[PDB]
């Protein structure tokens, strides 16, 4: 159960108001994208955990209470010049007043800054531990003002300029708002990086595609235009949910590459259909009923993939979702819109600025028809063989290793680590609510305690097992309520964390206490349990909602879930290749990257986006074949008319794509390089071992039984446009006789009754053809029996007439109906006065015989008719009907009407 009136509507009325629609969305995506420039000030840095878990739940109520831990915020490393030492009285004056003016110049953003360097003079172990033995560097500690991460990294953001200047230069920076200002200025790294090596290399690939400046800007433009409106929706979004900085680099990365292979396909279809020889209405509204058909499928198709990413609690993959749900659609809308009515009104100038201005698939694919198993199985077992490596991947969170070895945050941070080690600490929590609300007594304290005390694994500096599990700092943003209690310690192993939160959460709380276990570990493994809890559902969505579309697409059974193994196989080499690639290592020294567990919730982003490419592509490509298994071909054929017709559009497509992921390989964020290399394994996998050679072999091992549908999933042959309509839609369709413009008595499709002014005699003459008693009424199937047998007779006077009957057999049954319509209206006689132009259609010359034919005074006379007439002789099809100038009004009674 289809829709394309919808479709052909849209296909007449964006031609019918073009001016108006290009006018209206250029404007729209205009001001979406100035309105969405300012979206890098209004995303967030959060959404990698769940926020409905434990460790989330502790993590807040210890904020309130005792308040957000603010020594990690800012770290700075300090060495004196010349060899000095941190004793020198001069240089610790100078440095001490130095930070004392950064701090009173921001006293907006910066809490203060804590160190030995304030205090030289002291016991306490733990700050005389701030400088080296060797008493070469000392670091101190710059909490900031802030209460959620992206307010203090924008105050981090607003002191930096000053505070790096500290000490000649020479002061390192770093922590958690360094890293985090380095992280994310990666994503708009890359942002510039596509725009100056994406954008002349798209337009050198379009032009390469079609030889014409405007053919080859057209997409471009689109997708700039999808980029622009895209951003604006995504800053829209903003306002009522919180968008993750990683969902910009998305609408670049994803969305422009469809945009522009939506427009390319649509512009190549257009450019189809203008050299078929339909005008530029026609070709608009043809290349909307199928082209544009195509396009939001697969928009709905990407959207089905990219949903079940709402399932799984980080905000991260949602805003992602939404950034790739706004630019896929936005583009879809854009190329069946802006795009189609701006050929609508360039028409063939879509071809005017040719190369000079700026300055085969069916023998390859009856190769593998040959031999399917030389192909198919070497290559199954080469899949299967990239498969095993995504086995042994690991799961981690951020950490500095994010960033390229080399970047200075990151040694910055590892010279902290090795200067001043047993500083960085991952400990675990365990929050105790009263739930009563009375204070929390010290037996109470000492019972969870020893509690956790049972439990091993946990760290024991000074070798006092009751001074593990030390009460958490507190600090004058926290509320100190004495109904909430939090002890904390750290862990021996970290990869131990998920056994013994697991251990912390079984033990019994004291009587009317609950107990939170929480911290970075625990975040981080809760995030990963709630992953992969979701993972299964997720994958069933996916798989059961796309081959539920391709039921749809394909009218077959075989062919879903051939194609659903097919992009499984893809999915599962992919992030093979991407776990020997990341976590082994292997690439990393040409890449400059560390090899190290990757992002969680990236796992379920390169799931869906692989998934969802792969699926695209199958669908795009098999469709064609199901379309020649549709006109009657034989399937060793059929599989070659799809692949030979897709061939040059998809490899275009391809190229694009791999050229926007191929600008994001180069990131500084290695989970860029991870989300871009997947994509560029995925595509280069489809475009060439995917399609080429499995799709066909495979196919053909089934032979006739891939397109095998049961009942009717199957849609259903249409009602095939006939002479019958044709001439209906010419000479008007009347059921009670009515008088022609000549003022004789007419009735069904122009057929004459008789020249006598007496009605009575018309209809003796009326009721001795039809066989009844009409009273001048007929049915319309008595109207399709006087109509046929019209046409006979005008069918036998052609093959009589030796002037018509040459260019009447050399014709086709369209153009032969064009020929008897000719007939119809103007006699034989008439007809065969048009010796050149019969002479030209006889010898299949459209172009030359339409141009002739446009100059008679038939055309002069009946231009709408002619036109119709002359169309159908051009093209060969009843286009020039099936969507037509309504409504005629003068209607004339025709030749040859037969009596009997
Ligand atoms: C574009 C991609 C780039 C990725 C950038 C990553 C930059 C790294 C910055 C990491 C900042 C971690 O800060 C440490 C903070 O951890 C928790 O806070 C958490 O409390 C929330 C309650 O919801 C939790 O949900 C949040 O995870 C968190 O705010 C502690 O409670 C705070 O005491 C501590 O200060
Ligand atoms: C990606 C993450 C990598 C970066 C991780 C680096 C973590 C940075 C931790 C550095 C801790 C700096 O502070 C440590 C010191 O200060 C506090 O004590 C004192 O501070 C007051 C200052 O006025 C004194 O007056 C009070 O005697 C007393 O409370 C802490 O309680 C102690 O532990 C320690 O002595
Ligand atoms: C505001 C929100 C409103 C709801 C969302 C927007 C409306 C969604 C309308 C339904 C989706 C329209 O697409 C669904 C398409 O499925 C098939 O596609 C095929 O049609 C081409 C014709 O040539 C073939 O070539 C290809 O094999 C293949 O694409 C069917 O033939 C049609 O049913 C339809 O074309
Ligand atoms: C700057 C422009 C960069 C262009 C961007 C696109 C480049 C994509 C590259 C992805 C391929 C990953 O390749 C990684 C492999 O290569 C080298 O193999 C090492 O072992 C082999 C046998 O001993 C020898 O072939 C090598 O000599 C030896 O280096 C690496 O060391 C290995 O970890 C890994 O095997
Ligand atoms: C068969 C045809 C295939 C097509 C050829 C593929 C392109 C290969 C030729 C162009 C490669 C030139 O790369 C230019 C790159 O310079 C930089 O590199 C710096 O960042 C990386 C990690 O730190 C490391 O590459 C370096 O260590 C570091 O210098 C930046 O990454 C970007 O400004 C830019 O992308
Ligand atoms: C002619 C075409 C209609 C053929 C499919 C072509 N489809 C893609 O190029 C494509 C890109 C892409 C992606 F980045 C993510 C994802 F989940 C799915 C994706 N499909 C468009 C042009
Ligand atoms: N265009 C036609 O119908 C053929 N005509 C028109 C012409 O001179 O080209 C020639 C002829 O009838 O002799
Ligand atoms: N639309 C009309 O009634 C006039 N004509 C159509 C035309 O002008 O081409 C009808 C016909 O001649 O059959």
């Amino acid at each position: 159960f289809q829709s394309n009136a919808m479709f052909a509507w849209w296909g007449r009325t964006v031609y019918q108001f073009r001016y108006i629609v290009i006018g209206v969305m250029v404007a729209l995506c205009l001001g979406g994208g100035v309105y969405g420039i300012s979206l890098g000030n209004h995303v967030t840095q959060s959404g990698f955990y769940d926020e409905g878990s434990q460790s989330v739940a502790a993590s807040l109520i210890g904020d309130e209470v005792y308040g957000r831990d603010r020594t990690s915020h800012v770290v700075a490393i300090l060495t004196p010049p010349d060899d000095k030492k941190v004793t020198d009285k001069a240089w610790q004056k100078k440095v001490t007043e130095e930070l004392d003016q950064v701090v009173k110049d921001h006293e907006d953003q910066i809490v203060g800054w804590v160190g030995w360097l304030k205090a030289p003079d002291t016991t306490d172990p733990t700050v005389s531990a701030m400088k080296t033995q060797d008493l070469r560097h000392t670091f101190i500690s710059i909490p900031l003002q802030g209460d959620d991460d992206d307010e203090i990294l924008k105050n981090y953001q607003v002191v930096e300029p000053e505070l790096q200047q500290v000490n000649g230069g020479d002061i390192r920076l770093a922590g958690l708002n360094p890293l985090a200002s380095e992280l994310t200025g990666t994503i708009g790294e890359d942002q510039k990086r596509a725009e100056v090596a994406a954008i002349p290399l798209v337009a050198v690939v379009l032009f390469f595609v079609f030889g014409t400046v405007i053919a080859a800007a057209l997409p471009a433009i689109i997708g700039g235009l999808a980029i622009a409106g895209a951003l604006g929706i995504m800053r829209l979004v903003a306002e009522f949910t919180p968008v993750h900085f990683f969902a910009q680099p998305v609408v670049t990365l994803i969305g422009l590459g469809i945009a522009i292979d939506y427009g390319l396909f649509i512009v190549s279809r257009f450019r189809e259909e203008i050299a078929e020889g339909y005008d530029t209405e026609a070709a608009v509204r043809r290349t909307v009923m199928t082209s544009g058909r195509t396009v939001v499928f697969s928009a709905v198709i990407i959207v089905a993939s990219s949903v079940p990413l709402l399932l799984f609690p980080q905000g991260f993959l949602k805003s992602i979702t939404y950034a790739i749900i706004a630019s896929v659609m936005l583009a879809a809308i854009l190329s069946i819109t802006v795009l189609a009515a701006a050929l609508a009104i360039l028409g063939p100038r879509v071809d005017a600025l040719g190369v000079t201005t700026l300055l085969f698939w069916g023998r390859l694919v009856n190769v593998v028809m040959k031999r399917p198993i030389a192909f198919a199985a070497p290559i199954l077992v080469v899949m299967v063989l990239l498969i095993i490596p995504l086995g042994q991947l690991s799961l981690g969170g951020i950490s500095e290793k994010y960033l390229p070895p080399d970047n200075a945050v990151r040694q910055s941070q590892e010279q902290f680590d090795k200067l001043f080690p047993g500083f960085r600490t991952e400990p675990l929590t365990l929050v105790m609510k009263r739930e009563d609300g009375e204070p929390i007594t010290d037996a109470q304290i000492a019972d969870m305690r020893a509690k956790a005390l049972t439990v091993s694994g946990f760290t024991d500096p000074d070798n006092d097992p009751e001074k593990m599990w030390k009460e958490r700092p507190a600090n004058d943003s926290g509320s100190k309520d004495p109904s909430v209690r939090v002890i904390q310690n750290g862990l021996e192993n970290r990869n131990d964390a998920a056994k013994k939160i697991d251990e912390l959460r079984a033990l019994q709380p004291p009587h009317g206490i609950e107990v939170f276990v929480g911290g970075t570990p625990a975040l981080e493994q809760d995030s990963i349990h709630s992953l992969f809890d979701k993972l299964p559902l997720m994958a069933l969505i996916l798989i059961v909602t796309t081959t539920v579309l391709m039921f749809l697409a394909f009218g077959s059974v075989v062919l879903p879930i051939k194609a659903a193994l097919m992009s499984a196989l893809t999915l599962g080499s992919t992030m093979g290749i991407l776990t020997w690639m990341f976590v082994d290592g292997h690439g990393s020294g040409l890449m400059n990257y560390t090899p190290q567990p990757l992002m969680a919730p990236m796992i379920g982003l390169i799931i869906a986006v692989i998934w969802g490419l792969s699926t695209d592509y199958e669908v795009f490509l098999v469709s064609r074949m199901v379309e020649a298994r549709e006109r009657g071909m034989s399937t060793a054929e059929a599989i070659r008319i799809g692949t030979a017709t897709t061939g040059r559009l998809i490899t275009g497509a391809a190229l694009i794509l791999a050229v926007v992921a191929g600008a994001f390989v180069f990131s500084d964020l290695v989970m860029m390089k991870y989300l871009a290399f997947g994509l560029l394994i995925a595509l280069l996998l489809d475009a060439t071992i995917i399609r080429m050679f499995l799709v066909p072999a495979v196919m053909k091992l089934l032979g006739d039984d891939c397109w095998w549908a049961p009942r009717w999933m199957k849609r259903v042959q249409e009602k095939e446009f006939n002479i019958f309509e044709m001439l209906r839609i010419d000479e008007g369709l009347r059921l009670k006789i009515y008088k022609d413009t000549e003022g004789y008595y007419t009735i069904g499709i122009g057929h004459l009754l008789t020249k006598s002014p007496s009605l009575n005699a018309a209809k003796s003459e009326l009721d001795k053809a039809i066989g009844r008693n009409t009273n001048g009424v007929i049915t319309k199937d008595e109207a399709e029996k006087l109509f046929n047998q019209d046409v006979d007779a005008a069918v036998r006077g052609i093959l009589r007439n030796a002037k018509l009957k040459p260019v009447y057999d050399s014709l086709d049954a369209v153009r032969r109906a064009a020929l008897i319509n000719m007939v119809f209206q103007m006699g034989e006689t008439g007809v065969a006065g048009f010796t050149n132009s019969l002479r030209m259609l006889q010898q299949k010359r459209w172009d030359e015989a339409a141009v002739n034919l446009a100059k008679s005074r038939w055309y002069n006379q009946t231009p709408n008719r002619a036109k119709r007439v002359i169309t159908t002789f051009r093209t060969g099809t009843w286009d020039a009907y099936e969507f037509h100038l309504g409504g005629i009004k003068a209607f004339h009674h025709h030749h040859h009407h037969h009596h009997h």
